[PDB]
């Protein structure tokens, strides 16, 4: 199947800079949740697992028919906790009822990381909506109890290769594991809601040791109280990903510019975008406005 971005009926960028900043305001506002980190890492999590239902292979799952809003898919284990980044997204989807709810959660996510000062993304608008049954079965996220060749296998599906993957995976600066959610427990560092290349620094300077946590699954602990998961080491057990993560360590700006690309490329995977449709939009930040 095909799905071709369709511009909401007469909007152009102001409209979307309006959603953007709608939500950059309750992100701001909103600041208690989850021990204070607030709704910016939930919100860049929920347009990944939005979009990283796509398989390219036949084209099903991925962002554009905001298929997160049917319960198969809100309940899908794998998104334990996202909901609340849906109810966030409610009073926003509710003052701007036009939006479609892919573009509404992807969206979300470029707006989260770029308020937490993080590189701008560009976001093309056009998801448009589609039924229940398009919604793809669970299963198609990734699980964090494996090494690095199911993380590269698994990111083939999303035509992701290693320096997507590992740009992607430095989001993982941002917020935390919540054990009751995915059985693992730990924030990755101490900059948790402002978006920094310090996954990678992290990764290569704590000393980690490898501990089972209360949920009885195996994690890497430091002594400043930070984690990876396994997925996550990974990342330096592998050679080829390791000369990445170094890459990034060592380099923020290269970081902040290959995570855009790849943030990009995982919202919009699936999506044709006609010869004519807008460009992409960069919104301004609440900060570079003045708001
Ligand atoms: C091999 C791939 C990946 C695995 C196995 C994985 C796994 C996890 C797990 C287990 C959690 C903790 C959930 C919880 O307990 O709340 C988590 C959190 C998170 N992940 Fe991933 N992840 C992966 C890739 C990504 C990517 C590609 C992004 C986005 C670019 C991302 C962004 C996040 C964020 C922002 C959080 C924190 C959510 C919060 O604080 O509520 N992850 N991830």
């Amino acid at each position: 199947l095909v799905h071709v971005a369709s511009v909401e009926k007469g909007r152009s960028y102001e409209d979307f800079q309006k959603v953007y900043n709608a939500i950059a305001l309750k992100l701001r506002e909103d600041d208690e949740y989850d021990n204070y980190i607030g709704y910016g890492p939930v919100l860049v999590r929920l347009a990944w697992h939005t979009s990283g239902t796509w398989d390219k292979h036949d084209n099903t799952g991925g962002s554009y028919g905001g298929t997160y809003r049917f319960k198969k898919e809100f309940n899908d284990p794998s998104n334990a906790g996202l909901q609340n980044g849906f109810k966030f997204l409610e009073p926003i989807h509710k003052e701007f009822p036009w939006i479609s709810s892919g573009d509404l959660f992807s969206l979300g996510g470029v707006t989260a990381v770029q308020e937490m000062q993080g590189p701008k993304i560009p976001w093309r608008c056009g998801r448009v909506d589609t039924p229940e049954d398009t919604t793809p079965d669970n299963g198609r996220l990734p699980d964090a109890d494996k090494d690095a060749d199911y993380v590269r296998t698994f990111f083939q599906r999303l035509n992701m290769n290693d320096r997507e993957v590992v740009a992607l995976m430095g989001a993982h600066a941002l917020g935390k594991t919540h054990l009751k959610r995915s059985g693992y427990e730990g924030p990755w560092g101490a900059a948790n809601n402002v978006f920094t290349n310090e996954f990678y620094l992290n990764l290569l300077n704590e000393d980690w040791k490898l501990e089972k946590n209360d949920a009885n699954n195996e994690q890497w602990d430091s002594k400043s109280g930070y984690m990876m998961l396994p997925t996550d080491y990974s990342l330096i057990q592998d050679p080829k990903y390791l000369s990445i993560v170094k890459e990034y360590a060592n380099d923020q700006d290269k970081f902040f510019k290959d995570f855009s690309k790849a943030f990009e490329k995982l919202l919009e995977n699936g999506i044709t975008f006609p010869k004519d449709a807008p460009s992409p939009f960069i919104f301004k930040t609440l900060e570079e406005q003045g708001l």
